[PDB]
């Protein structure tokens, strides 16, 4: 009847005032969430923003990282304090019908992340092992056995394995930046929160600063990682009777998550400065993973003689495919964990890790294999671009499910009926939290129509444009209705 009954309150080792050694024990939950923020679903958008506004959007990365840290800290606090995950809190403060709606929505969000992971991983297979595109997908489907072997390891090592993957994809891109020898003075200048980023004056590659900046901002949090954090934060036993120990545990999880998400922000910055320093101005014409592979494998695309020699030696691209693999391994873990969390919390369905990963991977690869079928039937022509378009269209479910995950979390963490007058949110975070929640919900409701219209490709059918407008208005109004319903229920609780 409690979240993650298998590893809930497993190891609690806070000894005296030796926080650091204690810090070393529970450092796992942060990495599991951070690694999700390093998925290839936005690798191109970082390199693209870099080429279009070199070292300019680096401050937006920092701000988005700060906001994600804020919301993930709120989720970890809810988990730590109430000894229950966000799904459970929401399902208990709301009817089964809304619980089921949220369940399906977050299933679709984790499935979109899984589609991105499978596409990136199958393409990484294609590139590294030259496995046929269609076989790389059916090979990635074999991650259920990797999950079986992963089940017997334990979180002291599983979370360390996630840290291993994190540093893998981090050093892969830091090595190529070390060889680039970029102008770190312009990097520090970009990291400042300048107003050039919010302006609309430059229009490089049909992308203005305000557009790329707002996209980074709206793309701040991942709804499934909220639930993941509120569930994994309970893996450390807490007495829930000593305010000093619970406030200490809050500091623990905060420092952990902030380290890990800082690692993630550093990875995003590395992607941006990768697009700026490594690649030549506008060299990247194909955002696809294959596009970036050949661009890193073509010496005329780099901006340094050393990088030219290395790219001709065919290393930069291989390290990129490796990072693709390291990033696609994330879903197998976190998607399963978070999906189990959301099932067992929203619909009270106890399923094993066997049939979970199976159904998720199948539903994810269905569209992938359909896309591959259609493109290879047109002759593997634009097959990688079509895969990237699928990857990017999948990301609409995240916009669909984000409010129904952030508004409830903020409400339940601010209410004393859930946290008490001692551990509720400060007046400081009350303002920042609500501001960020409003901003993101607005941006995502906006992006709903953009994505729905992008479903019809870059060919604007006049009759299909009005249909897209109708569908988008309907979806945004339905989300508005669901949001006000959830607000009413939660405020009735509080
Ligand atoms: N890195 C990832 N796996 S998701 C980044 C992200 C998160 C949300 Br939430 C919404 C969007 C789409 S924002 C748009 N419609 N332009 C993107």
């Amino acid at each position: 009847d409690l979240s993650l009954s298998d590893i809930n309150s497993t190891v609690e080792v806070p000894e005296g005032h030796s926080f650091w050694k204690t810090l070393l024990a529970y450092s796992g939950p942060g990495a599991l969430v951070a690694v999700g923020y390093m998925d290839p679903g936005n690798w191109s958008t970082s390199i693209t923003g870099g080429q279009n506004f070199q070292y300019l959007l680096l401050s937006i990365i920092v701000i988005s990282s700060l906001l994600a840290m804020l919301l993930q800290n709120m989720a970890a606090k809810l988990g730590i304090v109430c000894q229950l995950d966000l799904a459970q809190a929401i399902r208990a403060r709301t009817s089964r019908r809304l619980g089921f709606i949220f369940w399906i929505l977050t299933e679709l969000a984790i499935m979109a992340t899984d589609i991105a992971e499978v596409i990136g991983a199958a393409i990484a297979l294609y590139l590294l092992f030259k496995i046929p595109i269609f076989l790389a997908v059916v090979i990635t489907v074999l991650d259920v056995f990797l999950l079986l072997l992963l089940n017997r390891i334990g979180f002291r090592k599983i979370e360390a394995l996630v840290v291993c993957l994190i540093f893998v994809i981090l050093f892969v891109f830091l090595y190529q930046i070390i060889l680039s020898q970029p102008a770190w003075h312009q990097v520090a200048k970009g990291l400042i929160p300048s107003w050039a980023s919010v302006q609309t004056s430059p229009k490089i590659g049909g992308q203005t600063p305000l557009s790329a900046s707002l996209g980074i901002i709206g793309a701040t949090i991942m709804p499934h990682n909220l639930f993941l954090h509120s569930a994994i934060s309970q893996s450390r036993k807490i007495d829930r009777t000593d305010s000093s120990k619970v406030a200490e545990a809050v500091r623990f999880s905060n420092w952990d998550s902030n380290i890990q998400l800082s690692l993630a922000m550093v990875v995003n910055a590395l992607l941006l400065i990768m697009g700026v320093a490594v690649f030549k101005s506008g060299a990247v014409q194909d955002p696809s993973f294959f596009g970036l592979y050949q661009a890193l494998s073509n010496p005329d695309m780099v901006s340094n003689p050393v990088l030219a020699e290395a790219a001709r030696s065919g290393v930069l691209s291989t390290l990129f495919a490796v990072a693709l693999l390291a990033s696609g391994q994330n879903s197998t873990i976190t998607g399963t964990i978070t999906g189990q969390v959301i099932m067992e919390g929203f619909i009270h369905l106890r399923l094993p890790l066997w049939l979970r990963r199976l159904v998720t991977r199948l539903i994810a690869i269905i569209p992938v294999v359909v896309c591959v079928a259609i493109t290879s039937h047109q002759g593997s022509l634009d097959e990688h671009q079509a895969l990237n378009n699928l990857m990017n269209n999948s990301q609409v479910f995240l916009a669909l499910a984000l409010p129904f995950s952030i508004v409830p979390l903020l409400m339940l963490t601010d209410s004393a009926a859930q946290m008490g007058n001692q551990f509720k949110n400060t007046r400081w975070v009350k303002v920042m939290g609500w501001l960020t929640v409003i901003i993101l919900t607005l941006l995502n409701l906006i992006s709903i129509s953009s994505q729905i219209a992008g479903f019809f490709g870059d060919n604007p059918s006049s009759q299909d444009l009005l249909l897209s407008q109708v569908i988008s208005i309907g979806i945004i109004l339905a989300m508005i209705g669901l949001l006000i319903w959830t607000i009413i229920d939660i405020r009735r609780f509080t």
